């Protein structure tokens, strides 16, 4: 007593907003 | 009784990709 | 009799950073 432990939990939530990828490639000719 | 809680459920699921990064730098001249 | 359902899990992993960012603008004419 109490009695058997309960079921685990729910999955957690999502880690939060990502950061920004890099930067991208250069631009055209002049 | 109850018996006691159960324990931590699992890691949550995977996240999106974060949003587009900066343009890159100016073209050749 | 059994207890409770154990708690939410920790957070998910790192969402990933971005997409590269655009091509940059025209170089000097």
């Amino acid at each position: 007593p109490p009695g058997p432990p309960g079921p685990p939990g729910p999955p957690g939530p999502p880690a939060p907003p990502g950061p920004p990828g890099p930067p991208g490639p250069p631009g055209p000719p002049g």
